């Protein structure tokens, strides 16, 4: 099916899925001097007080920590939100070099790697149901640049021995979203779409400004992840970002000068 390389790889996508060349497709590079200051932006508001983290797993196209969504206990609200949007998940894309890995890059400089917090907008039941809408996902992207250690993200960079292969997955409870954000909350946003296929053109995007800062032991430790599963040979998880695409008829607003 889909993935990374030369032959089912992002240039292949719209073949399966066609909305691969439509209208609100993610991500895209933003263009700082072309994105809009927007005072009507209400503050952004991230409750992780009460997230309840069950496990991790290795999909075969990246890894994902997993939470309980049955409650309103890690909610995202404010800035262009409408309404009351619940993490699902959070996952991460990164590059086989320092220099590539994130899937938004800034005035075309890409980052080592990008975080993608996922929420679904509670207002249509479930997350299935949420894809199928306009306003149904809402994406928190943080960028993460080669430097010192994140210390939040050591316990996930510890668990990665034990999911190495595609559909390994292992308990992850009581881990804390709250230490993986930067200082600053300052973020840019536009309409947009899921990354992978099937690419559905359901999400709000909100791109945070400051990146975070991972060491290079911490990254190492991303790319010694498998795309395979057990037993068969190995082809490092790495570069599992999708490029760049057209803006069309979009505009990016920033909630700050
Ligand atoms: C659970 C799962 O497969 O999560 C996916 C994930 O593991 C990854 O490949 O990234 C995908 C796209 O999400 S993104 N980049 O925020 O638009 C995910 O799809 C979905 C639907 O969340
Ligand atoms: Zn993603």
């Amino acid at each position: 099916h889909w993935g990374y390389g030369k032959h089912n790889g992002p240039e292949h996508w719209h073949k399966d899925f066609p909305i691969a060349k439509g209208e609100r497709q993610s991500p895209v590079d933003i263009d700082t001097h072309t994105a809009k200051y927007d005072p009507s932006l209400k503050p952004l508001s991230v409750s992780y007080d009460q997230a309840t983290s069950l496990r991790i797993l290795n999909n075969g196209h990246a890894f994902n920590v997993e939470f309980d969504d049955s409650q309103d206990k890690a909610v995202l609200k404010g800035g262009p939100l409408d309404g009351t949007y619940r993490l699902i998940q959070f996952h991460f894309h990164w590059g086989s070099l320092d220099g590539q890995g994130s899937e938004h890059t800034v005035d075309k400089k890409k980052y080592a790697a990008e975080l993608h917090l996922v929420h679904w907008n509670t207002k249509y039941g479930d997350f299935g149901k949420a894809v199928q809408q306009p306003d149904g996902l809402a994406v928190l992207g943080i960028f993460l640049k080669v430097g010192s250690a994140k210390p939040g993200l050591q316990k996930v960079v510890d668990v990665l021995d034990s999911i190495k292969t595609k559909g390994k997955s292992a308990d992850f409870t009581n881990f804390d979203p709250r230490g993986l954000l930067p200082e600053s909350l300052d973020y840019w946003t536009y309409p947009g779409s899921l990354t992978t296929p099937p690419l559905l053109e359901c999400v709000t995007w909100i791109v945070l400004k400051e990146p975070i800062s991972v060491s290079s032991e911490q990254v190492l430790k991303f790319r010694k992840l498998n795309f395979n599963g057990e037993g068969e040979p190995e082809e490092l998880m790495v570069d599992n970002w999708r490029p760049a695409q057209p803006l069309k008829n979009r505009q990016i607003k920033a909630s700050f000068k």
